[PDB]
């Protein structure tokens, strides 16, 4: 075949009912998920790729960067309740990765204040029971997939992107077989 299980993909030998239909997983100290967003722009090509009515979740993880790693899954909540995602994720992969201005959860902080969220607004979500749920669905997601590594992606909790076997001589060709891998496993 064209697409074969262990190739471009592998399937969970344990799928996870009721799972988001494009599921996603990234932290801010990730090298590759940092190229991810920044370089390739995968999630974004992902959905122009997408059928109508599908959606796309993409979830933070706590395994990397210990105490500042938790904090950013907190912050991650916090951007998705607020929907400001699209204004946070550039400054946050530099800040951890780049300029490393990033230690703490207030350096976090900044980046939402500079970003033009409101200090009280930030801190009210921060500490409010709709982002602790939303954590709670970001780390239930990962547990629910026996997640160790990312960047990783997941379509309808039974088929897991496999980027390794994809040729990376070219860095669009390997945005579009990616895309179209998606696609692909969407329709399945």
């Amino acid at each position: 075949a064209q697409y074969e299980d262990g190739k471009q993909y592998t399937t969970l030998e344990k799928p996870v009912a009721g799972a988001p239909q494009v599921l996603e997983f990234f932290s801010f100290f990730c090298p590759h998920c940092y190229q991810f967003e920044e370089v390739l722009h995968i999630s974004d090509n992902v959905k122009k790729k997408l059928p109508e009515g599908v959606k796309m979740t993409k979830y933070h993880v706590n395994f990397m960067g210990g105490d500042l790693g938790k904090d950013l899954t907190q912050a991650w909540a916090v951007a998705m309740a607020l929907g400001v995602e699209d204004k946070v994720t550039v400054p946050l992969f530099e800040g951890v990765q780049k300029t490393q201005t990033i230690r703490s959860a207030s350096d976090i902080r900044d980046v939402f204040i500079n970003a033009g969220i409101k200090g009280e607004e930030y801190d009210a979500a921060w500490n409010s029971f709709v982002v602790k749920s939303l954590v709670a669905q970001q780390e239930k997601a990962a547990a629910d997939v026996q997640l160790r590594g990312v960047p990783a992606m997941f379509v309808n909790g039974k088929y897991q992107l496999n980027p390794q076997g994809m040729d990376t001589s070219n860095m669009d060709v390997f945005v579009q077989q990616y895309a179209d891998t998606v696609k692909y496993l969407s329709e399945k």
